[PDB]
């Protein structure tokens, strides 16, 4: 009903469409990354610093920090939405690495709609400190994608891409990708 083909566009990238939008997963340094929004795997005090997040917060700066502890105290949040520090993007949003994955890209996809941005990358979500399992992120990330997708909802968002820091683990989103498509 909504996927396209598995391709290859670039060396070490892999594709296809879901929809109107182009899913992309790739291995590598997702601080490296330009997109609209980043999405960071953090903990449920939204001050973790271990594997991705470490490498989010430090390269981001201390103001991006700072900001994260200021809304944590004033209320309880699902996620966060800060600006984007010294990374190549204009938000972060900090999802809970151990909560339900498809909830959290599900609000990561209605948030980028409300800014009306075109692009998105996203970590493994909780495939670290959270230690949620590799192929069961892999179907709920993209199951998002889909349900976002079949309600009619993908406007201004056109590109979501995974950058996953281990080799392995990329293999997983590839054969998750295939099993789908057209
Ligand atoms: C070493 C490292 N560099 C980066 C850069 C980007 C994202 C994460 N990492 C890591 C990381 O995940 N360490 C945990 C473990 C594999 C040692
Ligand atoms: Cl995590
Ligand atoms: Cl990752």
């Amino acid at each position: 009903m909504f996927y396209g083909t598995v391709s290859s566009p670039d060396s070490g990238v892999y594709e296809m469409k879901i929809g109107s939008i182009i899913f992309q997963v790739a291995s590598g340094d997702i601080t490296k990354e330009e997109a609209d929004v980043i999405v960071n795997s953090t903990s449920n005090s939204f001050n973790l610093k271990a594997g991705v997040s470490k490498a989010i917060l430090e390269c981001a700066g201390q103001n991006v920090e700072r900001e994260c502890s200021q809304q944590a105290q004033q209320r309880k949040n699902d996620y966060i939405i800060t600006g984007g520090g010294f990374l190549r993007c204009k938000n972060i949003i900090h999802v809970i690495g151990g909560n339900d994955v498809k909830s959290s890209v599900s609000s990561v996809l209605q948030e980028c709609e409300k800014k009306n941005y075109s692009s998105i990358c996203l970590p493994a979500i909780g495939t670290g400190n959270a230690k949620q399992h590799p192929d069961k992120v892999a179907e709920a990330i993209i199951d998002a994608i889909e349900d976002f997708v079949q309600k009619g909802s993908a406007q201004s968002v056109k590109k979501v891409k995974v950058v996953i820091f281990l080799p392995q683990v990329l293999d997983v989103f590839y054969a998750n990708m295939k099993k789908r498509e057209g």
